[PDB]
């Protein structure tokens, strides 16, 4: 099998860790989140080819903030995060992850993740975000953002739900054979 590389970056809490274990293991996991990660190579075959896809997890705040940038050398594809119940996290696309993954990653595809999709019509976070007069990201900003970034492609998914997950990988696969 084709040996490729995958890092995911992005915001704290928007779902990174959840996504590669629904992928990875097939179940949300419903008690238990790891903060990363760690050592997963995912079985992957697009357009009748067989790759293996090391998923490679990061975090933030002191310690895996100093450590991240151990994640970068030699990647064939980025996954940059946001979820979609966080306008926070969209806005720290542009500021902070793509310089990152820019500096570090010069050339190397990214893929712009909307996470979470599943929040998208929950009442709770509807409300929630209502009282700030802001709601949950919508599929046009997401793209909006992909384009301006230079992205590969923007995806939505729900690791909850699992739907849209399977599609995220394939197309990271893709992404990280060509060119
Ligand atoms: N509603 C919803 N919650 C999610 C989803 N994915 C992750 N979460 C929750 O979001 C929180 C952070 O997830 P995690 O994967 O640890 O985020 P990370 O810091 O980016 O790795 C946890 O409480 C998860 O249960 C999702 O698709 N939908
Ligand atoms: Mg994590």
């Amino acid at each position: 099998a084709i040996r490729k590389k995958l890092v995911i970056v992005g915001d704290g809490a928007c779902g990174k860790t959840c996504l590669l274990i629904v992928n990875s293991k097939d179940q949300f996991p419903e008690v238990y989140v790891p903060t990363v990660f760690e050592n997963y190579v995912a079985d992957i075959e697009v357009d009748g080819k067989q790759v293996e896809l090391a998923l490679w997890d990061t975090a933030g705040q002191e310690d895996y903030d100093r450590l991240r940038p151990l994640s970068y050398p030699d990647t064939d594809v980025i996954l940059m995060c946001f979820s979609i119940d966080s306008p926070d996290s969209l806005e720290n696309i542009p500021e902070k992850w793509t310089p990152e993954v820019k500096h570090f990653c010069p050339n190397v595809p990214i893929i712009l993740v909307g996470n979470k999709k599943d929040l998208r019509n929950d009442e709770h976070t509807r409300r929630e975000l209502a009282k700030m007069k802001q709601e949950p990201v919508k599929p046009e900003e997401g793209r909006d953002m992909a384009n301006r970034i230079g992205a590969f492609g923007y995806m939505e998914c729900s690791a909850k739900t699992k739907d849209g997950v399977r599609e995220v990988f394939e197309m990271a696969t893709r992404a990280a054979l060509q060119a």
